[PDB]
């Protein structure tokens, strides 16, 4: 049962993008971190007014305040730590700091809790289990303070724009470990990525439509004006919304954006690496149209902290786009993602940092139990439940939702937990195993959400409660509940 750990640090951040470095910067100065990496590495009153009016109307205005008017001296830190030319800084100085150890190639399982192993006090993170996948084993690391900055929850979803960030690992053992979590039918989607078998997650800019490129059906007809008087320079989620309506309605594997009709020289000069990648994949952007479908992009809700960055769990922190903080309501605003990610990161700092001393190490944690089991093709069966999951969440808790839809989709999240309970039961870890896990619960704990929400506002968009209500506000899931 207890054994030494094999890894032991002050703080273990989990993931590893700008949230995670820049917060990995600010705690090895003091303290001995480790980051888990899954692969290789305008006044303040116009700032808030324009974040209030992006949320559509349930920003917490105290969160949206502490933001902006801490978001140039935390922009301040992250120019002087020597600058997306912020990643190429961030991961170089991480991999280069005395006091960080980056470990790549690894997943987190779950959140070890003291009040699990007979530890005293108010129950706390002390470690987690991790997946060490050159290894194949489940290795404990100790630690006296756990960030989780794992990134979003878009992987749901059958298309997203950056698979490798959104398993909602974080969101997913946040909530195992007793976390609230909020606002997950908050989702924002990419009007218009390339779907293409090659693409590898390619983005279509607005600034194509915004010089003129036509969305088209199959048939050649353009469908924007039909639904907006604005056509192809509609808001970005009412573009979304009227792809969605178009290839759900029509059976369409895509729709196409198309700016053949502008002349070759004004393509050729305004989008040179558009052009250059597309020719590259077999397409011609001055002469056909290119086929496009939307893709979950940003996940707006998450684990809920406070001001510090932290979650519910005493020592478990969430900060980036894995936390929910208040200050994006039911919308995003551009420059608000890394803003929120530095202003939270400096908060977290301050309260690791004024915790650390009272914590004591742990020298021996739960190892992992065995988990023999091993059938070959009942693995095989985990990767048809993970493409049904981002499937039914296309078509369920989408762009477009509907109370009867919502229906289905908590039914069949229901159906694959208990079959994974059933069938998958101390399965051996594997890396698509973790992530189905992961997805699954992340998709019930949204669908939960967009069930709650009896009006569409911002991001949600349900055809069965058009209107706003007159009083809202964020919709909060409990596990103690
Ligand atoms: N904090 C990053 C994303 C992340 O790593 O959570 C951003 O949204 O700018």
């Amino acid at each position: 049962m207890m054994t030494t750990p094999e890894l032991s640090c002050d703080v273990l951040i989990i993931g590893s993008g700008a949230a995670g470095l820049s917060l990995a910067l600010r705690l090895a100065e003091k303290h001995k971190v480790i980051v888990l990496s899954k692969g290789p590495v305008d006044s303040i009153a116009s700032h808030v007014e324009d974040t209030l009016i992006a949320g559509a109307g349930i920003c917490d205005r105290h969160a949206v305040e502490f933001v902006a008017s801490n978001a140039r001296t935390c922009v301040q830190w992250l120019i002087d730590q020597g600058v997306k030319e912020v990643e190429t800084t961030l991961v170089s100085r991480a991999q280069n700091h005395p006091n960080i150890q980056v470990l790549e190639r690894s997943n987190a399982v779950d959140l070890i809790i003291s009040d699990k192993m007979g530890l005293p006090g108010p129950r706390r993170v002390v470690g987690a289990w991790i997946w060490n996948r050159n290894k194949e084993w489940v290795e404990t690391c100790h630690a006296k303070s756990v960030v989780l900055a794992t990134g979003g929850a878009s992987k749901v979803y059958q298309y997203t724009t950056n698979p490798d960030i959104s398993s909602g690992d974080g969101i997913a053992m946040a909530w195992r470990a007793g976390c609230r979590v909020a606002n997950l039918e908050f989702n924002q989607f990419h009007p218009t990525a390339l779907y293409h078998p090659q693409a590898r997650n390619f983005l279509l800019t607005e600034a194509l439509r915004g010089e003129g490129a036509y969305l088209k059906r199959p048939d050649g007809s353009r469908f924007m004006p039909d639904v907006d008087e604005r056509g192809e320079l509609a808001p970005r989620d009412i573009v979304a919304r009227a792809i969605d309506h178009e290839m759900k309605q029509l059976g369409a594997d895509c729709m196409f954006l198309d700016i053949s009709h502008k002349p070759d020289d004004f393509v050729r000069q305004h989008f040179p690496m558009i052009y250059a990648k597309l020719l590259d994949l077999g397409m011609d952007l001055t002469k056909e149209p290119i086929p496009v479908v939307p893709a979950a992009h940003y996940t707006c809700g998450g684990v809920v902290v406070d001001d510090y960055g932290r979650t519910d769990v005493d020592g478990l922190y969430a900060i980036g786009e894995v936390s929910y903080t208040g200050l994006h309501g039911a919308n995003r605003m551009a420059s608000n993602s890394l803003l929120e990610c530095l202003v939270y990161g400096w908060s977290a700092a301050m309260d690791i940092d004024r915790r650390m001393p009272s914590v004591h190490s742990v020298d021996a944690l739960p190892a992992w139990d065995e988990s023999r089991v091993e059938n070959a093709d009942e693995r095989v069966v985990i990767q048809h439940n993970w493409h049904e999951l981002r499937l039914l969440m296309w078509d369920y808790v989408g762009i477009v939702r509907t109370t009867k839809r919502l229906e289905r989709a908590l039914r069949r999240i229901t159906m694959l937990q208990q079959e994974i309970d059933e069938y998958y039961a101390n399965f051996r870890v594997s890396n698509n195993l973790l992530e189905l896990r992961n997805l699954v619960q992340v998709a019930e704990l949204i669908v939960r959400c967009a069930m709650m929400r009896k009006e569409s506002r911002g991001l949600h968009f349900t055809l069965d409660y058009p209107q706003q209500l007159a009083e809202s506000g964020p919709s909060i899931l409990s596990p103690l509940t």
